């Protein structure tokens, strides 16, 4: 799918992390996220559509994604222990990865 | 794309690994690893076709893709450094991980 | 060492790799980081004196180094790779894990 | 500890895992692991005596904690999870990084 559906299946499931009242909607949302995560790995963003895909910043852009994918990885587990609140926490620190990325890339 | 050939680029690039001489021959054959691991992410193994996608059945079978690009992504950072016996020594121990897999769902 | 101690080789180490200039700086201050971490897995915050050790108060401020000491291991491989902006850009984030686990137990 | 006693433990509950009968065993025994890894990871072992702390050979020997740290923190989520068995796994899993720091280094 394209670059910018799966930023915005990230970016819904987001959301519904926040503002989520239990575990289940929780792990849905993130399952959702990993999916999304892994078909973008794949992609090339407009910012860097002439550089080579060996280049540093197609290197770097898709590591943001590996980033991602590992700290959707851990969010679960807590979202899986029932401890809500935390894999709520853990999911703003993924956060920390979508800045990131996009503040260079996007 | 297919699961078989995602799985088979992925047999076919351990092989090339294992055969390494330098460090390109290991970056490449890994980043290749890297984007079929990804790509068979949401795909659903046969011995499961009947599961939910949101069951704990596939929760399992996805863990261990998470696990496998975990370990594909610090094997890549390993044969950057240059550090062939390293990197190819991690990639030996991704069998430890397509086994397991393998012993379950294959 | 203690609590104190190797906090304050986390954050002059943090620090120093934020007014790097090559990654030899960062790499030294990475590892250093490393060690530090490591060495402070077993203390027991003062705010956490009076829990049981394997309560989850304990338990999930150990997972915040789990995180912690995982983000020193993939920023020392940037700067192993001479990435010197990526690691820096690692350190940042590393940073969102310094203050998640003050806020909840400092 | 020194490194011998750190290893005994690592040793000792890794079997505590495999012979467990309930979960409170398992994580019992990971969050032991766990903190005999963290306390190994400043110790020079007997064959690299002759390296110093900065040497290639110390940086691939602690590289191998990082490796099995990480492997203990998947576990104990499993563990915590109630997924007894799987944490047998992946107990059992990192037993593949226990053998490769041996092979190399003891
Ligand atoms: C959980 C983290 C993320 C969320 C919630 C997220 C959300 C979004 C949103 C709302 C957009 C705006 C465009 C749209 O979707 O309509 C977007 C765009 C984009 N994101 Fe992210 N994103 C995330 C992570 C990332 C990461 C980690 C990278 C790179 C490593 C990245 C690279 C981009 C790029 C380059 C665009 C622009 C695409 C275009 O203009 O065609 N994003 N993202
Ligand atoms: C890098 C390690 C791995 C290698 C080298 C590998 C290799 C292969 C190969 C060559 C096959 C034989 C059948 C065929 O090619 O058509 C296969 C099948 C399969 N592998 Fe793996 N595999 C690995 C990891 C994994 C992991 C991580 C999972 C589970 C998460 C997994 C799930 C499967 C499944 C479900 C099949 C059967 C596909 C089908 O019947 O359509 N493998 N794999
Ligand atoms: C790179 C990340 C980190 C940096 C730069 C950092 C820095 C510091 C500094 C400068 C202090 C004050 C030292 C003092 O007490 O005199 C401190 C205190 C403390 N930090 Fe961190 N920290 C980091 C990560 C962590 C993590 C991840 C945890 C918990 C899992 C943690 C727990 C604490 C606690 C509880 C104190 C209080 C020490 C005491 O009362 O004796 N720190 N940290
Ligand atoms: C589950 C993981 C591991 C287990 C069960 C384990 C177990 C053991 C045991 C039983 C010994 C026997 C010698 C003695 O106790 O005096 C030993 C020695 C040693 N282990 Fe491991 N170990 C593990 C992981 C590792 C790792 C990851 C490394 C390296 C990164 C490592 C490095 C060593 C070294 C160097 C020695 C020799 C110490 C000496 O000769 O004084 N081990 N270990
Ligand atoms: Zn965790
Ligand atoms: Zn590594
Ligand atoms: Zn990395
Ligand atoms: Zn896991």
């Amino acid at each position: 799918a394209d670059l910018e559906d799966n930023m915005e299946t990230l970016n819904d499931n987001l959301k519904v992390i926040e503002k989520a009242d239990n575990a289940a909607q929780v792990k849905d949302a993130l399952t959702k996220m990993a999916a999304a995560a892994a078909d973008a790995w794949s992609a090339t963003p407009p910012k860097l559509e002439d550089k080579s895909p060996d280049s540093p910043e197609m290197h770097d852009f898709r590591h943001g994604f590996w980033i991602l994918i590992g700290q959707i990885h851990d969010a679960l587990h807590l979202a899986n222990e029932g401890k809500v609140k935390e894999a709520q926490a853990a999911a703003e620190q993924l956060k920390c990865t979508c800045n990131a990325c996009h503040q260079k890339y996007r």
